[PDB]
């Protein structure tokens, strides 16, 4: 077929799950087949949590349509989604390019080199209310890269609130 | 304020109240206060229901930001629109822009005009499964040009799909 | 086979700049493409009043394109009848006058077209907001009156209300 | 204040008539425009190897351009300190290379930018898709090699792959 993969990457509280579905939604009214993947340490159609894409198996190839939620979690994603999209699949991927500390998820990055399409979304500035953010700012005091969360732990941000915040 | 209105259109299927929907929930993590109007005979933030705009009364300027979800079932949405956003609100209203025959709801012309931004969101064609879709097609006999309802009497389609199946 | 794509948005956005843009682009796959513009290898070039005095010579080409979109009285029928034929039809227009009314044909092409983008441009008056908008600068009320930055500017909303009252 | 914008894709996508389209825009609110491209009144233009060279020349100006990208070697952080001093900073730059390879310092962009844009050209080899990528022509595995579509061709995902195989 013609296989592809899409890139859905912005910080938190842009949407992107959201963005993802809405597509995936989209190829479920054309009786397209579509599995979501999601990651199995995080917290209506085939779908399955793993911790890595190598868990799911052949599994994948039972569908038009494959959906990774939280891309950056997956160690191995940018090869299992060229490996899907080599197939035929559309693969469609939602995840943060940048950590808390600006710094990018690399995998992420060689799947921006191999997406057909990549979208950035922008959240609302969490700190001033006024300007869009690009940013996740990490509101508790860790230094794992890996901590998973919501409001509690994390807020966008505008660039110069980060630079605020990180000076205070 | 800084008032603005968008605006999102695009055939059935294509996800415009979810995109409206990743919209609020964007400023509502930012703390604006959303409001949600939904048109009154169709079938967690404030919402109500009504059949014109004028219902509403002055509750709209309550909130920083007013979504209008099936925008084309409002006689005087132009104007509320563009009232709400003198005021300072964003305004972001869902709605097709065109009906089954591809003809033009007049006011969501008008809409395009005053807004700020416009996105045409495309679906999937139901009748071949196989191209990007931008028209609606009713497939129940009827010629009300207002007939609401879902899968079970529209599809949407691709160009050459909506001429052949009108041929048939 | 054939796509209306629609680019729209205020003066001095550069919707004539991206509908080159996406003509060059074809041109590199050795795509023929024929461009329209307003008058009161590859490529060719024609200017007209209207879209009618083309006659069949679009026939020829893969992706036609219109510029000035809104001074073009058949222009939907035209960009439908091409795009039927199984042409890529692109069509740069302002959407809106400076009053901020719609050009109705413009509008039915929103309804016809697989793809639209609104531009925006820089506030001209507060140099500070996207601009949506364009204002009128010399006092007139003809509809058409053909012009540059004497004459018009592109304006945010709030500046083209301020402006609307002085 | 200050942002990045980045414009990505592949060859012949158009990346830098969408640099200049938006450096336009901004002349029209009569904002200072630096553009830095790349060689081994409200405007000016400047070609250098690396960014260090331009000095604080960019200071002066509102917005600042930079084309060809992923030649420089130290624009991910040229990039953050403009923004961070206030100016608008737009960069075209491929994302990746001829093997499908990320340019690092373009990676370290994203990351950093407020808006990304990925652009597509047109399948050179199938003339009917969408081409997000760029093959190289010309037998040689030097990563860096500067030419035009005799030694490149922008192309869809299965023909990058038919390609490689004959
Ligand atoms: C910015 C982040 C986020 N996260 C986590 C917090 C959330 O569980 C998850 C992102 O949620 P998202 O799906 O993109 O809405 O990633 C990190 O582990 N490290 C970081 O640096
Ligand atoms: C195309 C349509 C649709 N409709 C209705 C069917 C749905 O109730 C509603 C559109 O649903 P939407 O919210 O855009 O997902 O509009 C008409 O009344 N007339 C038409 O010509
Ligand atoms: C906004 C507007 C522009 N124009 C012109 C100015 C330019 O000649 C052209 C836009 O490129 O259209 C009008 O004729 N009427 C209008 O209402
Ligand atoms: C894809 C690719 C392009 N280029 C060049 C070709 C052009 O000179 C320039 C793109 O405008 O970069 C490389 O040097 N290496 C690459 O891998
Ligand atoms: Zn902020
Ligand atoms: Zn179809
Ligand atoms: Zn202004
Ligand atoms: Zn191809």
């Amino acid at each position: 077929a013609h296989g592809r993969i899409e890139l859905i990457i912005g910080p938190m509280f842009a949407g992107k799950t959201t963005e993802l579905m809405r597509r995936v939604q989209r190829h479920k009214h054309a009786q397209r087949s579509c599995y979501i993947i999601k990651y199995t340490g995080d917290t209506l159609t085939a779908n399955v949590s793993v911790s890595n894409l190598h868990d799911v198996g052949d599994e994948w190839r039972k569908y038009d349509v494959i959906a990774v939620d939280e891309g950056q979690f997956f160690p191995d994603v940018a090869a299992f989604c060229s490996k899907a999209a080599d197939s035929g699949k559309v693969v469609i991927v939602s995840a943060l390019d940048a950590d808390y500390l600006q710094e990018p998820f690399e995998e992420i990055c060689l799947l921006v080199s191999r997406a057909d399409s990549v979208v950035k979304l922008s959240a609302v500035c969490m700190e001033c209310h006024n300007r869009k953010a690009s940013f996740t700012y990490r509101t508790v005091k860790s230094d794992e890269r890996k901590l998973v969360g919501g409001s509690d732990m994390y807020m966008s941000v505008c660039r110069s609130c980060y630079e605020t915040k990180r000076n205070m």
